[PDB]
């Protein structure tokens, strides 16, 4: 869970 990846994962 990394900040730049966020969209579905939050």
């Amino acid at each position: 869970w990394n900040p730049a990846d966020y969209g579905g994962i939050a």
